[PDB]
């Protein structure tokens, strides 16, 4: 299938744009274009560089200077960008510190998603609208966070629109439970996606209720295999939870398991930030960790230099699959070959309990020009509270944004599970954050 | 998979249960016993030898004796029973065209298929409750019409179990479909599968709002297609209208389209008694046949000299796929493949603007122990507005039958667009037919 | 409360404008002035003049040419029109005979309802945008048949309107229950108001399923006087069914209450549209009339005699009580009074099991600025069975109007439960009512 | 009217008791027979002593021993009593201290409330299957907090039970705005109930989003009020805050209606304990109290000599109104006298955007044997954020407590906006105060 157009806002971005172009360079199922958009062309610029030496020709990347060229003809939309800079970044992450209040990402919940989304908010409703006018009929994919509020923004702005959130976090989940196939049963899984999840919540707060390996059903295997790594903690094959800020054991999964009953679908790590626990204030003793804003700005700086070193030496990206599904949800959106995975879009009833319209991360099935998200049931009863809860804060977050109300932005502040301090506190902090 | 155990209730049909045993005998994926159960326990004892002359040995067939028997420990139920004899069809099918009312099936909706439903209900209540008692985690797929009233009552009686209706009008129209590709453009349609659809209604009324074939959208070819052969009707490939009472040239359905927007998506000999048309009164001019009572008896004794030629031959059934999909679909069920495929439920909001819990059909997606429907959208207005007046007569006939209150049914049958004449002639009619 | 602004819309009117100018002159909370706004601008004046010979000069008429002009600092809209001439109506009422069909009314659901509806949405349309522009903060009552679809286009086209709509049919039925009382009790009823009822449904088809007078249920009651005069009718004290075409034995809300167990409340000539029944074509048998068109001529030709009669006496209205509750929906609704009474509203849940935002009839709460309807329950099954399919219709003439769609609104008057005919034969008599 | 008969339970009484009795003595337009019940027998015999020395003899008194004998032919049934002993309030309101928790009441939400609904999750589930048993068509009043979770059990338990909570709070509220229309306008208000209020919220966290005296708007002068007395605070008539652990002067009311524009309904000492503030911390410098069990002990002993003094003088109660809503609501469910007022009852859409089935107070219409809610709409958006997420605190532990799962339970406990500590002190004070 020759000349699809794909428009890339956050084009110069060094990790969803790379990892895109690693998989259209392999798929012989498709042809095309990439306007690569950012509001830093500098860094379009080297991706299109970089681009054009990847794969066949198969895709032609050109950087852009506004949005406006990017959509028009656009048939897949794809969003990636920050909602800010690294500095508003280490206020959203740290700034809390001072009131005792630790975060291990703040790019979704507590204070720093709060605030993130909050500025985020105006930067997708300009999207939002110029997609309504120039490439209203075409299929958005977003990768940016807090992706709840992000994609909400979406559809509030221009409610016709065919857009979905993406995110990898359960692909690491069913990778887990993979591994616990092996390690329990002594049998060999192919794939991760042989395991079927029926996986429901919002995002980085998804919940598996039901899963299996073809005829064996996991849940009773995980709960043996919960039960004796509860304490040790448990760590994927060739790894330690201490080689990077990304690994965990699965301590404050197994944990969260033994609680509700439904497994947690999302790294340690994010889970973490959603509700009451130990776990923030000691991560090594639950076997995970915080990002700090250091490592941010050195993996930065390591990108910058990689950037411009393939540059240096006329080379493209690896010609090897990045594990995401962007590409092939593309395709199947093109009618190249149906798919049922995970994504988030607005609640039509696909999680029983949660109001409508909020953004909700379910199975769908994706066929041409399609997107149908599958009825995945209840979740466990205090983990619907929390969702409740959180969608609660999202929702406001997205109407302040819109509305530019910061008194309705601060009760959802003041609603987070984390911000756990006396009102005056929290107030100089959020108006400090702001 | 071994040790498999499937209940069969009617197992003494010579359709669905033939349909079932060409299917198990050719699938290696699988293997266990079929419990045959039926109230005339000679024509399952029948289906035993029979059965246990098909395949590989595969599967061990028993008559049984009592539903007691059939359901213990059962994994799958299917169901394929006829409400009542053929004598009381005949009064369903032909009484009401005393009044002038013609019904080309009569099992469905009009008045013969409210009194069947209503014949049914009791029939249908004493099943759910065997399966709660004996079988309450089984899936259970049913076959019978009237569907949604027969599933519905399953549910009423049973909140907790799992079942599903099945039916095959769905594949017929994207054989038509798959036939239309072929001949608008030229190129070869491997599968029916490949017609990738989005269906949804009730049963007998179901309809196609987006189709496609691998990149390309069928709806506007299907709107040339009947363009040009609205008048003459279109005849699949190497067919004739008139071979039998099945057979059409697709009249109706075109004439559906035309008014309405979406691709009707059953027969229309099922079409044609859901709304107001000259459909009924003229189906020679439409292109398509009734099917009056005595075709069936004579079927049966053709069917019956069929069976006794086999059991005389010491021959099984036929090792040939038969293009229904509930073998398929108990494999996806037992964790031995995923599915998407058309079927009936409750209504969780898969289709928009219909009561929810009422019996609706969409695609599902089916997996270990789960089905669960895809949001398939909206009906075109016309069609939603005749549907929900369907669901209001289904619904009160599942209440008046678990409550034996006739003044209900009577208000279900009144509301039923092919009964159009004076009350107090539907009342003498509505009572000789009870 | 003084310098009240009521704008009235239809204000050549010789019904409810009259009646309105009586109900005026004799309230003494109240006063202001009241602009009276009619396509025809003479008929305006000549109310401006009749009413400013009318009260205590407590309430100042004025003739206005416009909308705008009327609308103008308006706390309240009354709108009360003609939707087309007596000649459309001749044709709503009277052409669908040639194909059997009678109607008693026709201004509300029927051949002719469904054609008015039609001609009444543009004019409605119209109506709301002005409220909007002009007057968006003002209290709305509506006036006008057919009542559900009119209100309705102003909420589709005004979302944010504050509008009603009243009619006058209920309390033709609190008056019988009041004279029921008396009969069977012997104890006098001092207003009908003092009829407590649980009313609910959609205009002209009311029903009560609980009602009371003090400590007394008059449900079990009017069982009794249900089964006493089902036969013969019962007619008011000193009157007689054939004195008018508004008057009735009440055989057909007896025969409605023996099948149903609601009390059907509004007039048999309205009731005896909603429904199939022998009522329609044996008018005498079932003790109501039919409305000719030719008895609204002349009515409105002595009228408008009786108009110029006052205008050449110098003379204006009588100081009487018209029995409506207009002027005292009014009073509460200026915070002079509070008051619960029927009225017609978007449904959030006043009636059960019926769409959201059709426009229902139940009791609802009025004070200062609020009309809050009450929750009301459930009407009987196959009543709600029948008023949802009217709702159908209704919405579906609402769309049609406002989208120019002949298509729709053709399928809605295919769904009328009077339109029992061929389709071809309703497809010609559609086109020839358009 | 006369041989009614009320049941009490928790007719031991010494608070809603005597406060009914006073109010039954006036009302002559009723008579008949009270059966009071208490677990402890003497308590109730003491209460019928004096109930036969009060009024006209219009109500007769008997101390009934068991719940049967109370309920049986009864068509009022009120419940008033206290769940669990003084003793077990003592670790409700007092124990969290120790983590730094403090409570002003603690019979609504917090630690204290969670836990006091707990214990009287079993008595209440007992109460409801007697009235299912013996009183199934009676009216149900209850008086006893936790008011949302007390009444929810009475429909979980016995889903066609006709029941309400009365709760006097908002009558405060009425009386604030009352003496504010005298010093704001210098014109005086009859009765409290003149101030024609629209509430709504949960019980003890009601807010009032439109409120007027006749014809004036008092939104806008709470406006000006409030922003005038927010530092001083607002002391009623002749009071001083100081007076009595029950007085205010309505400082926190004032701050939350600068932060969410309606006015709450409840004293300040129940509104501090349902949101983050520094109002629990600082009573003095918000100008009201907590409520010590050392108070609620002292009562009890003035209350048992009160009770001696009036047998010893063989006087009954005094004859003069209580204030209470009671007796009025009974009258009116009677047929003599109908009434809107405010009452808790499941939210079947009279409360926007919260969940159905909950037990939500709104203004309702009383009248024979009928209590219907009137649509109240929206609470404040941040507010509606807190309600919702204590209501599924609330509903939570309404199941807890039926199903015993102190897991579940658990869960409220940590989402109450009271309980802000790490989990492990969570758990260890929770266990504790199991
Ligand atoms: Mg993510
Ligand atoms: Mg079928
Ligand atoms: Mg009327
Ligand atoms: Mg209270």
């Amino acid at each position: 299938l020759d000349q699809i157009k794909i428009a890339y806002i956050g084009g110069g971005s060094q990790g969803w744009a790379r990892s895109l172009m690693s998989d259209l360079s392999i798929d012989e199922r498709m042809s095309g274009t990439v306007a690569l958009y950012d509001l830093d062309f500098e860094a379009a610029q080297k991706n299109e560089v970089i681009g054009n030496h990847s794969g066949n020709g198969r895709w032609r990347y050109e950087a852009v200077s506004t949005l406006k060229k990017a959509l028009s003809a656009a048939d897949i939309v794809i969003i990636s960008i920050l909602p800010g800079s690294l500095d508003d970044m280490e206020v959203d992450v740290h700034l809390p510190e001072r009131c005792g209040i630790y975060q291990s990402v703040g790019d979704t919940v507590g204070p720093g998603g709060i605030i993130r989304g909050l500025r985020a908010v105006p930067i997708f409703a300009e999207i939002a609208r110029a997609i309504r006018d120039y490439a209203p009929e075409s299929w958005v994919i977003n990768y940016t966070n807090p992706m709840s509020v992000c994609t909400r923004v979406l559809y509030k702005v221009f409610p016709g629109i065919k857009a979905i959130g993406c995110c990898h976090e359960v692909f690491g989940t069913q990778k887990l439970l993979a591994e616990m196939v092996t390690e329990r049963l002594g049998i060999e899984v192919p794939r991760r996606e042989d395991i079927r999840v029926n996986v429901l919540g919002i995002n980085h707060f998804t919940w598996i209720t039901k899963a299996s390996y073809r005829h064996i059903d996991l849940l009773p295997i995980f709960r043996e295999f919960s039960a004796h790594y509860g304490e040790s903690g448990y760590e994927l094959e060739g790894e330690c939870w201490r080689d990077s800020v990304f690994c965990s054991a699965h301590r404050v999964a197994f944990d969260l398991f033994e609680t509700y009953g439904a497994i947690p679908a999302a790294g340690d790590r994010h889970l973490a930030e959603f509700l009451p626990g130990p776990y923030l204030k000691q991560p090594e003793v639950w076997k995970f960790h915080l990002t700090p804003i250091s490592f941010r700005k050195q993996d930065r700086a390591e990108k910058r230099q990689e950037t411009e070193r393939l540059i240096v030496q006329q080379r493209g990206v690896a010609e090897k699959a990045s594990g995401e599904e962007g590409v092939n949800i593309i395709a199947a959106l093109l009618g190249l070959g149906e798919l049922v995975t995970n994504v988030n879009m607005p609640n039509q009833g696909q999680v029983l309990n949660l109001p409508i319209q909020a953004i909700v991360e379910t199975n769908a099935f994706i066929t041409r020009n399609r997107v149908q998200p599958i009825l995945s049931g209840a979740l466990p009863k205090g983990v619907e509270m929390l969702a409740a809860r959180h969608i609660s804060n999202q929702e406001a977050v997205a109407d302040a944004g819109l509305t530019k109300d910061t008194g309705l932005a601060f009760q959802a502040f003041l609603n987070d599970p984390l911000v756990q301090i006396d009102r005056s506190d929290a107030e100089q902090l959020f108006n400090d954050m702001l």
